[PDB]
């Protein structure tokens, strides 16, 4: 057939020409099931005309598309292998996957791609039903092929397509034959379309979404739209449904649209084809408009779904139905008014998160179970919105969001972050045809879904003329949804909303051309009316969400600040296997790929399995839908719900001192939307025992929900009241400690216990009990911590970044600072033994810190350590001011009184609740894929580990791994549990941050910049 | 300067221009024109095309020109000459006093059109006064209205020159041919000749 | 070269697919004269780097694009005739011209065009200067071809283009050779671009 041959097809290179983005590909549309029964359509019964080609296919990998043998068309190669479709062949080991952030995986030479681009050959054998061939049309639907491919059916060339994140459909009516059929797909990893696809994610190619065959009738419903108009009272709704058909047009056939609420039909509409006159030529003869009156309808929202079922069927006038289509209808209105994004007349506060379609085991292939799993976790952590970044998601994902209730921002598959400048392609008229097809086809597919409320042009593509044109197009075809775009400073003419990335609350990054203002300042700019919703903010890379409370304090205060989307939801880490066989999380350059962007791929609020990070409880607390304002005895509960009444809420409050419950009560929460309820508490007992009373209230859901179990906690809050100081006198026991002074060191003895202080170093070398032993490593001052991902920033070994905290600490010599014992004395008071010491940390002749300590050994055995630390102003502020030591004992449990139970930092502790907490040692360690400082508990008054006990207010992160081991280690699986237990008791700790990873984002007040610091802890046994 | 887009034969007139699949073709007819003729001073106004109804492609293409070249206003007649794809109201052959009442696309009086609720744009007739044969009757009415009404900034007469082709008799003598003189059917006969002058070109009265 | 052959090129129909409006066509721009002297540019002196290919070409008319013989690539047909370029072959008597106002000259079935669409084959012989080949870039500029065409240089396929009213430019640096060169142009009267071109005028290709 010569023309069908590879040589002829490959010569006319379609994967390099921007003009050719598709060949013989059908028109875009919402997912057609093509039911032949109205009842099947109504109850969403699986369609017989729709066939899934998912399963075992024959696959072959090739270095280049030209390297593929010609014999592949008629028959498959013997060297071919059997892999599942859909799948990424990179996760099959055929061709390494690569992770890049901004830089292109290939040489930036548009529109050309490398000569050697990995080619995946897919071939399938199947039997087409005879009835399909006789009448109607069959089409194959490639729901997603990454990133370009040529299709062959029975050896003959069908067509060509691009854009991986949208369904490519080809008519196979002419190519198919009776009996065995073969489908040859040549999938190319690199295409000129890759220039439009530079998203911060793992680069994988192949058929990663479903493949299916759809049979339609001769006369078909080629397209249909559903809109919803409302009265100003929102009590009267009209459903105008436009229906297109591919005809085969005739006078007698009809189209009936009916709305069903469960098993009840609320409305119906039957009308002959033909549109109203729209021009001098007339109207559409093949189209029909059906507007259905709905009285007092249920309104769709994230809080209350309330879905409607609409059945659109094309039928003859007699009447038999030719084809039946169905769609889920949600009645809501999304419009910006007076500079405010509104849903159903109510301003919606966006508590959303950015989400990538990622699987640690299956790459970017998405199963139904993982989509549900993510949605439940989101709603269970006070998330009402999801931003599919930065590409059109699975068609089923929108369906799930409709029924569960999640605000969805549908984003077009355009991102040219690697280009210089960023808008080189997007301001190019020749690239306009390619960009438009990435936008137009998305809108046509996802315009029916209620959950989608906002369109997006793309991500980082700068600002070009193509964006303004494409923005205007969406507004023209669909005025129902506002269109947002971040590029060009997020204040361009191509966006209805101001959506800055990682912009900060108070300080504003001053950049040329594209300045990032404060979210408060941005609104106040001259000529600003549009609302501000952060498309991206709070980089959750590793140990983050520091100062996350600042954002949500600003969100609730400022009306035009309607929240934003957190980056990211799930760590994009891939699973690899050791030589021993045990699996470990891989990131960045673990697959032998260079250049790469290392661990920057993991910025999720949860792991990939998917286990919640400790930052996820912080997001949940800040996004809770109930606020609280305590006023003495009375509590005030304000509902942030816009539409739903508190029908299933239960307020429970506990009153405890020292973690000991003194009073408890249950109150039925009956709050109106956006309303405030005053709740009086019974008179509380006054504990004579000294301590601090705590009032903890929580909102519990008694009845089960589709997204949550019964007894679920949605909101909580804790207060501090009625503190009682202790005027008790600890001194003095009948016994008296005894010291022995020698030239070597200092030795203090009290009964069974013995304390030893090294005179050479100035630090205590060993502690004793019994007939017993204690420490494994002397107790010393600690001024550093294992560098977090925030501390590291974009700084690498190859690229030194001066601004990064880790590099400032390296230049200052904090990590390499040696302790110098300038003074060491020991004396005995009448009641207790007191030893006074003073150390100094010096780097290249310059003193960084001066630490003075006065250990006091009570007659009871309790050692009170008074630490006074002075820090130089010239030096960058220390990450922590702390005591650290290694305990030889390894207890299974950790009991402490303070903020918990999960880890918390000065920058991030609002979610943590003060109580007596008890956890295993493994729970005290957070297994971040990239090792660093973790498992810190702040506001701890008492810490019980084994026999040891530490009192006073401090921050601790007891662990099996030292701070020196963590920073040297690159992965979490390489970590070995060191002998004994490492304890870091720090009186002061720097905020972790942060707004973004690439720049220092620790707030000023959270930094340790006082210059002088003091903390005192009482160390005792039992 | 007018783009090479006209879909007058389609039913409806905007069948292709409201089709997303035809957007790539229409854009290349507009973008490449602007890139070529943006330096010329004489060009003062861009045009999206002629009669192509009103589609989403027009609004997008209109926005593109405004983005690349804010120096020139963009006008488009389709959709009633009052659409969002035009900076100026440019009705075809609209009349001075009586207004043609048409469904969907109504042609108002040039005086009435300005006074419509929410109208600010000026009115320039892209086409008016059909000079087919013996015409320009009541042509003085237009120019009395042009000078009186500030927002009425004149218009463009159709047409300048008769599009007549020259044929030859059996005797050899040349004669002006129009419409269906070349054995072509279906045709629109002498409607091709609407010029103010002949083709040689001699001025009409 | 099989790929350069008509059968391979014509199979992938470019004149019917709305997606394909051009192939290997250079970027649009204002008219470049490419002067090598500032004074020549200033006084608008004729440029030496710019060469007009206007003149006598060898032309052949065909009922369909597929009807064109394969031997046409390497050498011109003996049955070919010599007509001036630029010109309309309709006024040369090869294929009647047609005048329509609104109705399409062909059956409204987008994006398809009639199987029998009049094909004009243009071929030119010329000598490229040696200095042009050594350094720089040569490009051919079809200022207007009505309404779609495939270009062949020395037998090899250069590219494809549409839109008659704007210059189609193709880089000929790789295709040109020392000595005699031949330019084969297959101009098609009807293209999917004709749907975007329904102006009230005589239809000529
Ligand atoms: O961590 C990825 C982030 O990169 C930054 S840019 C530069 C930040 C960067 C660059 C190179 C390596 C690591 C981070 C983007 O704005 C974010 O959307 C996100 O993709
Ligand atoms: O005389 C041509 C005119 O036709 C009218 S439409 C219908 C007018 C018409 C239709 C068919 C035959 C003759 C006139 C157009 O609006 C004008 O621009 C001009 O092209
Ligand atoms: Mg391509
Ligand atoms: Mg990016
Ligand atoms: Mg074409
Ligand atoms: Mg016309
Ligand atoms: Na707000
Ligand atoms: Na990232
Ligand atoms: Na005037
Ligand atoms: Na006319």
């Amino acid at each position: 057939m010569i023309t069908d041959s590879l040589a002829v097809v490959l010569q006319r290179r379609d994967w390099e020409n921007p003009g050719v983005t598709q060949l013989n590909r059908l028109a875009a549309h919402p997912p057609f099931a093509s039911w032949r029964n109205s009842e099947e359509a109504r109850t969403d019964r699986p369609s017989q005309q729709l066939r899934s080609l998912n399963g075992e296919w024959r696959f072959a990998w090739f270095p280049a598309p030209e390297a593929v043998p010609e014999s592949w068309l008629e028959c498959d190669l013997p060297e071919a292998d059997t892999v599942v479709v859909p799948s990424n062949w990179q996760m099959h080991g055929y061709d390494a996957p690569i992770y890049t952030n901004v830089t292109y995986p290939i040489t930036v030479n548009p529109p050309f791609v490398p000569t050697e681009n990995p080619t995946g050959c897919y071939s399938l054998t199947f039997n087409v039903d005879e009835s399909w061939l006789q009448e109607g049309q069959t089409r194959i639907i490639f729901d997603g092929v990454n990133s370009a491919f040529h299709l062959w059916c029975n050896g003959r060339w069908v067509g060509y397509g691009q854009d991986s994140r949208l369904p490519s459909e080809f008519d196979l009516s002419a190519f198919l034959r009776a009996g065995e059929n073969r489908l040859a797909v040549m999938v190319l990893r690199w295409s000129d379309g890759s220039y439009l696809e530079d998203q911060d994610m793992w680069r994988m190619s192949g058929i990663f979404r479903d493949v299916s065959l759809l049979h339609k009738p001769t006369t078909q419903i080629s397209d249909f739209h559903v809109a919803t108009r409302f009265n100003d009272d929102f009590s009267r709704a009209v459903l105008e449904a436009e229906v297109q058909m591919c005809g085969e047009l005739r006078d007698y056939l009809r189209v009936t649209v009916s709305l069903w609420q469960g098993e009840t039909q609320v409305a119906s509409g039957t009308a002959p084809f033909g549109g109203e006159i729209i021009d001098e030529r007339g109207g559409y003869a093949d189209r029909v408009t059906l507007r259905l009156n709905v009285e007092n309808p249920k309104l769709w929202s994230a809080e209350i779904p309330n879905l409607y079922r609409a059945v659109v069927e094309l039928h003859t006038a007699d009447g038999t139905l030719i084809e039946a289509e169905a769609c889920d209808v949600g009645f809501r209105e999304v419009r910006i008014e007076n500079g405010l994004l509104l849903l159903n007349g109510k301003p919606l506060l966006i508590r959303g998160v950015n989400r990538h379609e990622h699987h640690p085991l299956h790459g970017q292939v998405m199963d139904e179970q993982t989509m549900v799993q993510d949605i439940l976790l989101m709603k269970q952590n006070n998330f009402n919105a999801v931003r599919c970044s930065h590409y059109p998601n699975h068609p089923l994902w929108y369906t799930l969001c409709d029924r569960y209730g999640l605000y969805v921002v549908d984003e077009a598959n355009i991102e040219t972050h690697g280009m210089v400048p960023m808008n080189r392609l997007t301001d190019d008229p020749r690239w306009l045809p390619a960009m438009s097809e990435r936008v137009t086809r998305m809108v046509q597919r996802d315009r029916n879904h209620p959950s989608v409320i906002i369109w997006s042009l793309g991500n980082e593509s700068g600002h070009g003329a193509n964006h303004d044109a494409l923005y205007r197009w969406i507004k023209s075809v669909d005025p129902s949804r506002p269109v947002q775009y971040e590029g060009g400073g997020a204040d361009t003419t191509a966006t209805d909303i101001i959506c800055p990335m990682y912009a900060r609350v108070d300080e504003d990054q001053p950049f040329p051309a594209v300045p990032k203002w404060s979210i408060k300042k941005w609104l106040s700019l001259p000529g600003e009316t549009r609302p501000l919703i952060l498309c991206e903010y709070a980089h959750a890379m590793g140990n983050s969400l520091g100062g996350f409370a600042k954002y949500w304090q600003a969100f609730r205060q400022y009306p035009r600040l309607q929240g934003g989307f957190v980056w990211d939801w799930v760590d994009q880490s891939l699973i690899k296997y050791d030589e021993n066989g045990n699996p470990w999380s891989a990131y960045g350059g673990d697959f032998g790929d260079t250049p790469n962007d290392r661990q920057f791929c993991m910025n999720g609020l949860v792991f990939a399995d998917r286990t919640p990070h400790p930052a996820l409880t912080e997001a949940k607390h800040q996004q809770q839908f109930f606020q609280f304002r305590l006023s003495g005895q009375t509590i005030e509960v304000t509902s942030e719900y816009l539409f739903r009444h508190s029908d299933n809420e239960l307020l429970h409050w506990m009153v405890a001192l020292d973690g000991k419950p003194l009073a408890s009560g249950e109150v039925p929460l009956d709050v109106a939307p956006q309303g405030k309820q005053l709740i009086e508490l019974p008179e509380l007992p006054q504990p004579e025992s000294a301590g601090q009373l705590w009032l903890t209230v929580r909102v519990v859901q008694p009845n089960a929900t589709a997204w949550s179990e019964a007894g679920h906690i949605s909101a909580w809050q804790q207060w501090r009241l009625a503190e009682n100081l202790s005027v008790t006198l600890p001194a003095a026991s009948h016994a008296i400690p005894h010291l022995t002074t020698s030239e070597m060191d200092f030795c203090i003895e009290l009964g069974n216990k013995r304390w030893q202080f090294n005179r050479q170093s100035g630090f205590l070398s060993q502690m004793w009990i019994g007939d017993k032993k204690q420490l494994l490593t002397p107790l010393r001052d600690q001024f550093t911590r294992a560098p977090l991902d925030n501390d590291i920033g974009v700084s690498e070994a190859t690229r030194i970044d001066p601004n990064a905290w880790v590099e400032r600490w390296k230049a200052a010599g904090h990590y390499q600072a040696e302790a110098a014992l300038l003074q060491c004395t020991a004396d005995t008071l009448a009641d207790a033994v007191l030893i006074t010491t003073a150390h100094a940390w010096q780097h290249q002749g310059k003193t960084l810190f001066i630490s003075r300590k006065t250990y006091r050994i009570d007659g009871s055995g309790q050692m009170a350590i008074t630490v006074d630390v002075e820090v130089a102003s010239d030096t960058p502020h220390p990450a922590r001011i702390g005591l650290n030591c290694q305990l030889a004992q390894v207890a299974e449990r950790v009991n402490w009184l303070g903020l918990g139970p999960q880890e918390n930092y000065p920058d991030r502790l609002t979610a943590a609740c003060f109580d007596r907490w008890d956890l295993p040692l493994s729970d005290m360690y957070t297994p971040y894929v990239f090792p660093s400082e973790n498992g810190l508990r702040c506001g701890t008054r008492e810490l019980n580990y084994g026999p040891h006990q530490w009192r006073g207010d401090f921050q601790f992160n007891i662990s099996r791994y030292s701070q020196q081991q963590l920073m040297e280690t690159s992965h979490r699986h390489l970590l070995h549990a060191e002998e004994g237990t490492w304890l870091n008791i720090d009186g002061f700790h720097m905020g972790i941050g942060g707004d973004d990873s690439w720049s220092p984002s620790v707030s000023a007040e959270f930094q340790l910049s006082a210059g002088r610091y003091h903390y005192q802890l009482v160390w005792c046994q039992k």
